């Protein structure tokens, strides 16, 4: 199998528009948390989300816009700085050796609900004709593929909050297995009430803190209750290790593990022993020792505990486990988007020699007060190998392992 | 690499409700394909579908149902189907070495726009707690993979009309290289006019056979003037070889070439040349002529066309080209679904020795005059390999081949 490395990255995020803008918040546990408004005004329990701040239109051109739902217009913002971050000529983007695979966990929501609305209210011609791109699951992949003029690889997978790490594992394995030299690998979500009403209806949103909104998203908190959902999108650029030495590539890290399992178990509850077999399965092909641990903690009573019990399982507790931030705190859980997100923060965490605090942990549940969570950020640390956890509904589990690049 | 084959089938179809029914249909011509009085009511152009008949209610039962849209509905009968086809034990579904990668094009539309309404209307509490698992573009998976028990691989990939051709093709990739040993593989989608309407606004959909429904789809006539949307579900099982011979497994056939490409061109419109490189790319690995094509042709003015073209560049025209045959001129178009859908009629051709005729052709197009478009059914034909085209918008592309199993 051939070796596979992360030449360039981009984001929107919750936390920044930028990667310099997220490793500003990560430095400064700066809450992307914010009110939301309509969400009040719709009768919603969770009043609170963690919204992007860019403008789309500066960045994304018009017919470059024809077939983007909001989410995917984030993604294409990212893959813009993902192409830019990589120093990728043209050539070097559009070639049978090149492939995309992008997701998302659902499509765009608002334009299925909005055309439904016009079909009934003006009638179906109304809907217009750019419609199907934006609703269909493949939307991320398609829509850059086509924009970007991609001639290798094109699909998304999707896999409820694993989805982009997914769509990362897989492309990864494409380049091992020598059938493409590069991959566009992520994923996006849009931020719609025509979402988001799904989680609040499930009572699975955050809503004790909508006075207080920028603390609601709170991994380990005792007083947890619920995930506060967010939007955005990440792009990976990934290379065969000889095509980036060749082209005198940035490493931001090597891939080193992947795992992919099934809990086989419930819709919604991870059992825990799908995330051990899962972890075990990514460090089976791993080295050296895990340095930080990004979960997938989003900040819910029966979801932050099994995968504590699982890292316990493998790592131990205390000082001998890989010290434990969860990001969600910061940032929520923006769903398709978060695997390649997370894998982001971790990698310039890596890169710039700190671990950030796991955020709003006013009273640590008692349950994981053997484990090393951390309090405060901890800096003047060299990371060497990061794991990080995506687990979603369906019993899916994804976890990927990165390691900086020494040889 | 470890050789795969095919050890059992289930599919909801518009031309059957299981595999006899399908083939009875396949043999006789008979058009899956009636009216849609719902869309004249709602202010279609298109007033024509292909719908599944089938009792969801007496096959999946209530607590089992929680989950699922009808999509996904439609795709448990078919998991129970190939389960039973196969002669599966429970353990031989539920381990470590068995996966599901099973698509949808969309999730479910009408629990999306369901929701919505009821938000609106009477509430967010309303939407229940159970939307997400069918909204979700992952819905296809994680609902089976919950219920079903699986504990290897689960995930969904999508790719609007390609997309269950992808997801065999990863399946057969993850078998390939030892990560599983057992794959089940397929997708779906539901039928209903809130995916529908999406696609008549574009102006996409059949609307001057309205009058005459089961003549509709019509792919190479001269008047065909677009496709027919349905909906179902297909599964294959798929094992590594040395698991099916041990086990005393009915083998369909071997998947023998997997080709996915992307033209990087238009989002709705394929180039051609994308095409030829995926054929390609499945025929490498095929040492055997082809003696069956299974098109994407959607019975589309553009669409039939640079298929054609690709074709006969690979294949040359006339008799030395292998027949060519749309299934979708009976069955309609059931994007997600229609992957896998065609792969189970191809083996069930090869199984029973024909090849259906290519149905409506009343007036061929000339321009498709050199090509051997089967005009009526061959009888006592013995098939060995068979190929079949699924495209998507965003220029995506797949193509698998298949052959019968002799050693
Ligand atoms: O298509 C709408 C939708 C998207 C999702 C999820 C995204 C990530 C985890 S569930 O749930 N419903
Ligand atoms: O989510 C709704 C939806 C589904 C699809 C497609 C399915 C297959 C090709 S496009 O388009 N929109
Ligand atoms: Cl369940
Ligand atoms: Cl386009
Ligand atoms: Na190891
Ligand atoms: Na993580
Ligand atoms: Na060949
Ligand atoms: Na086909």
């Amino acid at each position: 199998m051939r070796r596979v490395v992360v030449t360039g990255m981009g984001i929107v995020s919750s936390i920044g528009s930028n990667t310099e803008e997220v490793t500003a918040s990560l430095r400064e546990a700066k809450s992307g948390i914010s009110r939301a408004e309509e969400y009040a005004e719709l009768g919603f329990r969770c009043q609170v989300h963690g919204a992007p701040d860019i403008d789309i239109e500066s960045l994304v051109d018009r017919r470059a816009m024809r077939f983007h739902g909001r989410g995917t217009a984030w993604n294409h913002i990212a893959m813009d700085q993902a192409i830019a971050d990589a120093g990728l000529t043209e050539e070097e983007v559009s070639n049978e050796r090149t492939g995309i695979i992008m997701g998302s966990g659902g499509p765009s929501t608002r334009t299925i609900v909005d055309s439904a609305d016009i079909t009934r209210e003006k009638g179906p011609k109304r809907v217009g004709p750019f419609a199907v791109p934006k609703a269909m699951s493949s939307t991320a992949s398609a829509t850059l593929a086509t924009f970007f003029k991609i001639k290798g690889i094109n699909y998304s997978i999707s896999s409820a909050c694993a989805t982009s790490n997914h769509c990362i594992g897989n492309a990864y394995e494409m380049i091992q297995y020598g059938k493409q030299d590069r991959m566009f690998a992520g994923g996006c979500e849009d931020l719609d009430w025509t979402l988001s009403v799904l989680f609040d209806a499930m009572g699975a949103m955050s809503s004790k803190y909508n006075d207080t909104p920028s603390t609601a998203s709170r991994a380990y908190d005792k007083n947890r209750d619920g995930f506060v959902i967010a939007g955005g999108a990440g792009v990976l650029v990934l290379e065969d290790l000889e095509t980036a030495l060749a082209r005198g590539a940035k490493i931001y890290g090597e891939i080193v593990g992947y795992g992919a399992t099934s809990d086989g178990y419930d819709m919604v509850a991870p059992s825990g022993e799908g995330a051990i077999r899962c972890m075990k399965m990514a460090l089976s092909t791993v080295t050296s020792k895990i340095d930080y641990i990004n979960p997938h903690a989003t900040s819910t009573p029966a979801g932050d505990a099994p995968e504590i019990e699982a890292i316990r399982q493998i790592f131990g507790a205390g000082d001998v486990c890989p010290p434990i931030a969860a990001t969600k705190s910061l940032t929520g859980h923006s769903l398709g988007a978060t695997g390649v997100q997370e894998a982001i923060y971790s990698l310039l965490m890596m890169q710039n020699n700190f671990i950030c605090e796991s955020a709003h942990i006013e009273e640590l549940d008692p349950a994981f007060a053997d484990m090393p969570i951390v309090r405060k950020r901890i800096d003047n640390v060299q990371l060497n190998t990061v794991l990080s956890n995506s687990f979603g509904f369906g019993g899916t589990n994804a976890t990927l392992v990165f390691q900086r690049y020494q040889g």
